[PDB]
């Protein structure tokens, strides 16, 4: 029953604030991104690198800390795979969804370690811009679903006023997960109320999040 429907996906972005747009880059490109990502991750996990851009929380006792983000991803040492961040299809996808020219404003690798991943608390990425003005492209380097720690969102919430309290919005709902296959690109409005659950299961969830913005938009506060 599956389909590929870019126009409907843009419509769902406009209406619900998020959409899975399916594959954007050739599978081989996704594969290299994944490899680059893992090389970034193993430095933390296996070789013991600790830096400001490697966001982690500590666990009680024996455990090594849990890595959940690599910040400033475009600055990190992982050329030549890093160059793939700047494939033209990505910004063109974002420009289409948001219906105007865009410039990337932030690059991150977000991560669910196997077994130990925490949730990401509900939030809105930005509210100092109008709806359909700044979006995040989530390039999924893994299969992700509900009990894996995939993205969850409240449909329509990107349209709520700036002063909307995220907790009343989450408690209201509805809350809908966003299942993805490796290669999928999810695009969501920065105003969207969204989070992700914990990863208690044994798989990674690795995602490259790039923020694209109307160049006339004020910067992140
Ligand atoms: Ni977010």
């Amino acid at each position: 029953t599956a389909t590929l429907d870019r126009a409907a996906a843009i419509e769902r972005f406009r209406r619900d604030g998020f959409a899975n747009a399916g594959p954007v880059l050739a599978p081989d490109a996704i594969a290299r991104l994944k490899a680059g990502a893992e090389r970034l991750i193993t430095r933390f996990t296996d070789e013991g690198l600790r830096s400001d851009d490697y966001w982690n929380f500590p666990v009680e006792g024996d455990e090594r800390p849990v890595l959940y983000r690599v910040h400033n991803l475009e600055k990190q040492d992982w050329a030549p795979e890093r160059d793939l961040l700047h494939r033209e299809e990505l910004a063109q996808l974002a420009a289409a969804f948001v219906d105007g020219p865009v410039v990337p404003t932030a690059y991150a690798l977000v991560l669910k370690e196997p077994y130990r991943a925490a949730e990401v608390p509900w939030h809105r990425d930005r509210v100092n811009v109008g709806p359909r003005t700044v979006c995040n492209l989530s390039i999924c380097l893994d299969d992700a679903g509900p009990h894996n720690g995939c993205l969850e969102a409240v449909p329509g919430s990107h349209l709520l006023p700036d002063d909307a309290e995220v907790a009343k919005v989450r408690a209201t709902g509805p809350v809908v997960p966003v299942p993805v296959s490796q290669g999928d690109v999810v695009v969501h409005d920065v105003r969207l109320v969204h989070g992700s659950g914990p990863n208690a299961n044994g798989s990674w969830r690795r995602t490259i999040v790039i923020e694209y913005a109307d160049p006339a938009a004020p910067p992140a506060p």
